[PDB]
């Protein structure tokens, strides 16, 4: 299997470790881990285009979107490659993440490795918000923590 | 023109930003930027295999070595792909890095994106130290700072 990992950090208390595993190059990627320090509720979760943390999360650029589609949720046909939807934090501020996605990959010319994973302030509306910002970012607010997705053993 | 970037951080004061540019695929990669907080003199500078910062720099693994060679300096045919030799810090503790290397790449099998750049405690002996450690790590000592190399624009 191909594996990757990401350590999420920011200016506040949000931090976490997210793991990625892809058994076959043309198969789905399992994404799992935990993020703490979040307000209870939904938080947008995206792969942004650049693995550039020189300005913290601010330098990561827009959602990763090599196919030039509009913003959506992970189960929508119309979505950015980087659209991983929402993670849910419990009353203790911990979001346990455990999903599978068939659009992102850990290899090939469009691979998320070397790009930035970001967890957001607010819920991602999955492009159903009914305004221009919705079909661009999902209105998920500020970038609370992020990290570069790296190759793992 | 392919570009990558890395923010170096550690447990101590060593920090900086290193840029990578490769005008042509399979062409040389220019590596440049500024690292501060170093002791004056030489410091080993390598790409390590894993972009895993879960345990700080320790989890980066060994030098990136897809061809299973012994450790050397960047000018040697016998070297790891990740062997970028030394960088030099001035009397103010600043290393104004400027390296050109044709063995690392920002694409293909020798791609370093998604892996970890590490700057070391001591000089890399470039495989000339006459012990087993020299042909593994260059005897460069501890990992002072590191970061995952990400895709840039
Ligand atoms: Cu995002
Ligand atoms: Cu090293
Ligand atoms: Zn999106
Ligand atoms: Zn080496």
């Amino acid at each position: 299997a191909t594996k990757a990992v990401c350590v999420l950090k920011g200016d506040g208390p949000v931090q976490g470790i997210i793991n990625f595993e892809q058994k076959e190059s043309n198969g789905p990627v399992k994404v799992w881990g935990s993020i703490k320090g979040l307000t209870e509720g939904l938080h947008g979760f995206h792969v942004h285009e650049f693995g550039d943390n020189t300005a913290g999360c601010t330098s990561a650029g827009p959602h990763f979107n090599p196919l030039s589609r509009k913003h959506g949720g992970p189960k929508d046909e119309e979505r950015h490659v980087g659209d991983l939807g929402n993670v849910t934090a419990d009353k203790d501020g911990v979001a346990d993440v455990s999903i599978e996605d068939s659009v992102i990959s850990l290899s090939g010319d469009h691979c998320i490795t070397g790009r930035t994973l970001v967890v957001h302030e607010k819920a991602d509306d999955l492009g159903k918000g009914g305004n221009e910002e919705s079909t661009k970012t999902g209105n998920a607010g500020s970038r609370l923590a992020c990290g570069v997705i790296g190759i793992a053993q």
